[PDB]
């Protein structure tokens, strides 16, 4: 027999009714789409806060499916086709303060589109080890 | 080398794999709203629903299955208005009934080649 | 923690890990057209070869190749016409010459960033 993928909520962040948040197979995580809505259910303001707000997401489900940040493999950005120069710029700036090691990076690609209402960012497809 | 294989009842694309299995995993190349014979379904409904029964076959035929997806990507195209967003989800929900094995998801607009409403991609499996 | 390489023949962008390998599995950053200088080649064709020739140097690099990729994403610029993409997917098809063995594939049209006429991301390479 092999085994079944399982999929987990962590409750301490924002569940969406068609979007699996957290999927666990053969020691590997993927998440579903990650946005900058806090566990109360409220859009931050601004591509900052968005920004942040998105990487606490992410971060605070890997580490309940007993992966983190540093065992991030892949992931993918989307930027609303409505940001600024700036705005992509300012995102840059604090995705480098996430993986804060230049050297271990983790795989990255990163396009504009259009995102659903109010979305300034969102990150996709993150793919993880777990420990 | 990894195994590509083609489900007989599914439409196959020239320049795209359509199934990939590798350690106990399965991929799938782009799903779109096509039928065995080629034909493209017209309105977001009909395209939605040919384009998961592909994804469904597929995966069946490598001994996988829709409860077993673990992840997929949605393109719809930005043609499309609020209410047909709407009903794609509602159709997708009656796709994946059981609410708690939802797959992990994304879906964003893009544009689309001609007469494609929705495309379906990066879908990833685990073998049964 | 997973490795993170660098193919010292290939560009490496500030913001984005070039290769990663895990349990057998490769992974790549995204691709463009742009030589181990950082310049960034002028037109389509010269850009698409550049992106492929990146991808080989990378999966070779890290014990892998061509012909190991399970699946790849395509992004194709939304200011090329339908000539341009019909003459991407002839050199696609010089590149992947090999029908059955073509890894799973989807192509959109994407806002990509100054000067990039296609952009190939999510590949997923099995190791040698």
């Amino acid at each position: 027999g092999m085994p079944t993928p399982t999929f987990l909520v962590c409750p301490d962040v924002v569940k969406f009714e068609n979007v699996g948040q957290i999927a666990v197979v053969n020691g590997m995580v993927y998440l579903g789409g990650s946005v900058g809505i806090d566990k109360s259910g409220t859009l931050h303001k601004g591509l900052e806060e968005q920004t942040r707000q998105t990487f606490d997401n992410i971060r605070k489900c890997l580490e309940y499916a007993n992966s983190g940040l540093d065992y991030i493999v892949s992931l993918n950005i989307f930027l609303s086709t409505s940001l600024s120069d700036s705005e992509e710029a300012r995102f840059n700036e604090l995705y480098r303060e996430v993986f804060c090691v230049p050297a271990t990076r983790p795989c990255r690609c990163c396009v504009r589109a259009q995102l659903q209402e109010g979305l300034l960012v969102e990150v996709v497809n993150v793919v993880a080890a777990q420990k």
